[PDB]
């Protein structure tokens, strides 16, 4: 069903956006001087 | 459109898997 | 002197690591963009 | 004091190597 799949796409776009921000946050912690 | 959305989900799940792996990898570098 | 050479190398590597980490962050945001 | 600074250089080199590898890994995910 389109609605269910559309909701799953939205959820994953959001989750991936936030996980990518976490990669960035951790990278800056590793690089801290 | 169901077909296209299903393919999009498979692609996004792969991106999610890779991003979670990179979070893990960087945490270990801290 | 050896101490000075190494202290300079430490500063150089701190800089390179800081910039590489910023590049990791930049690329992560590209991957994550919606 | 040389021993100490050399040890710090080694740790920073290790970090540098892994950070460069992370740049490579992420660049592959842009596609």
């Amino acid at each position: 069903k389109v609605k269910q799949l559309a909701d799953k796409v939205e959820e994953l776009l959001s989750k991936n956006y936030h996980l990518a921000n976490e990669v960035a946050r951790l990278a800056k912690l590793v690089g801290e001087r």
